[PDB]
């Protein structure tokens, strides 16, 4: 049950090389000379402790390696949308070119269908006037013709022998050269739908402040748009900020704590979103591009500011884009931070990072 | 009234004589009194009689010169409808030649917009098989140390021999410990396509015939060619010019030589001799008639066909009667009469008068 292997002993004692347990027989032989040992009350307790903080460690490096799963399962349906996108795009693009060329068609028949109106229009003119010519000699035989047949040849003849002595009568060019031309080169450039992310649309949003200033409100605040208090004590704000860094800050940080707060401000948002019962269903509705946008109005306003969107939290999720674009207009958030809220809705809209690539 | 008389002569208005005199110099007539009047007081006065004649004969000389001056004009007025059905051809050919090449280019937008979504399917294929791969690469990761971790937590507990045998290597591992990261292609370079920011037989015929060098309509809207040479009677352009090419023996593109229009001329002539000899509703015809009728009964059988012409039987009944007076009159009261009058005109004169009356004007 517990005893050594083959000496039949009791197993006391613990080699430092080996690390495993052994008895004091198994000391004196091949694989224990030179070995430095110790009982095994000598080393555990403190071995006990070793683990304890192993343990801990490779708690929290299964929680990282959790996040780098969802992180790529992240990625693959995001290339979905990406691909899915640029097909429609690819696509629907070479439609209007097909346009272009049924109109530069019937423009260039019409070109011959008046060509077919000006040769047509000589043409019945000049028809009509000798075609009378025709008939009008027959008007002068069939006169003649009846003036023989004397009164009858006579009246008048001499004028006659004078009328008939003066009876005088490619659009096609090498459309596979200019998409040759096209085709070689640019602006190879990164995907323009996953080379940002909530992140990057905050910086641009909030933008990164090291020393406390006051809110769009009046309030004071730091770094990445953290909001610390609404009193109009610096102090206070300072004291909150001491409070949130962990020292002693007096109004003002470095970009490494301003990331911090950060991170934990948009972390701490999206779990405002996760218990929130309004919200979520409209998350994992919507695609990447989107789920930032989320974020962006509940890490302005808080949770409970965006659950009151019902209106356009229903079209968005319906996805009717262009009309929650008009339906967030008519609210109190776009009034007061117009350019903010145009942005996040372009987003809403577009579904694309195009209402910042400008910034 | 009487015959063989001459009509009651009028009287000069102006002084009441008879007028018998013809006025030399002014061309006119009046009585003798009038002769005396200023208005003549030295012009040479004839009778009419003595004049008549003269003038009879100069007006017949003269009338002929007016019938051969009219048909020089009649025939300026196919000059010019020609010419009219000469460009309404080239323009249905120049609409149909452009509408094909602009057809030639939507073929070509459609295999390269193939060609772009035959990448972006690509990409989609190859990014989602590395993705699919190091997300399983992750997966390893997350279970894995789920599993060294309830190593731990199992050693944690129970006996101390268990917690202290071979714990080295965990403490060893653990803290060579490097998670890796999965295969993310978030900023790698990447391309999607940018749209741009836009006489006898022969003779006879081509007078009735004519000669275009190029695809026209026929007296039926059919496309011929040459000298009355049926391609079709489909409507389609392309379907003539087809055909026209299988006939030539090259490809054409709507236009032959005048050597090429004989060509196909006397292919078709030489069949029309055949299409009655073969035929013993025709032969019988064709050999009880004479040269000249022979050729007005092939002009038959090559504007309609021996089935066509055999189904003329009393006009051809009354032909090799040689009823001509009766017979003439059959071949009027038909379609055939009434779609080309002026043809049927020079076919049936032909017929009855046994001579080129009909194109001794044309
Ligand atoms: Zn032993
Ligand atoms: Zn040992
Ligand atoms: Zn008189
Ligand atoms: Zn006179």
């Amino acid at each position: 049950v517990d005893h050594c292997a083959r000496h039949g002993e009791k197993l006391l004692l613990f080699c430092q090389e080996d690390s495993k347990v052994i008895c004091w027989l198994c000391k004196d032989s091949q694989e224990h000379r030179g070995h430095h040992t110790f009982l095994m009350e000598e080393v555990a307790q403190e071995y006990h402790v070793k683990l304890q903080t192993a343990l801990e460690m490779l708690r929290q490096k299964q929680q990282e390696a959790e996040k780098l799963e969802a992180d790529i399962r992240e990625e693959k349906a995001s290339w979905k949308i990406q691909i899915d996108y640029d097909k429609t795009n690819v696509s629907a693009d070479f439609e209007q070119l097909r346009e272009i060329l049924d109109w530069e068609e019937s423009n260039e028949l019409q070109n011959l269908e008046k060509e077919e109106e000006d040769i047509l229009k000589s043409l019945t003119k000049s028809e009509t006037e000798m075609v009378q010519q025709t008939q009008y000699m027959r008007e002068l035989i069939s006169e003649l013709e009846h003036r023989l047949q004397m009164m009858d040849l006579l009246q008048g003849v001499d004028g006659i022998i004078k009328r008939i002595e003066n009876m005088t009568l490619f659009r096609a060019p090498d459309l596979k050269g200019m998409l040759d031309m096209f085709r070689d080169a640019a602006a190879e450039e990164s995907p323009v739908l996953l080379a940002m992310n909530i992140f990057e649309m905050l910086r641009i949003d909030e933008g990164l402040r090291l020393k406390i200033y006051k809110n769009t409100e009046g309030y004071y605040t730091i770094g990445i748009g953290h909001l610390l208090t609404k009193s109009p004590s610096l102090n206070a704000a300072k004291s909150e900020l001491d409070k949130a860094i962990g020292r002693n800050t007096n109004g003002v940080i470095t970009k490494d704590e301003a990331e911090k707060l950060f991170n934990q401000d948009v972390d701490a948002a999206v779990r405002g979103i996760l218990r929130n019962a309004k919200l979520k269903p409209v998350y994992d509705s919507l695609d990447a591009v989107r789920r930032a946008a989320l974020i962006n109005m509940v890490f302005q306003m808080g949770e409970t500011g965006v659950a009151g969107f019902t209106n356009s939290l229903r079209m968005l999720q319906q996805k009717r884009w262009d009309e929650a674009a008009v339906n967030l207009a008519k609210s109190r958030w776009y009034n007061q931070t117009p350019n903010r809220a145009k942005r996040v809705i372009t987003t809403f809209r577009t579904g694309t990072w195009d209402a910042y690539k400008n910034l």
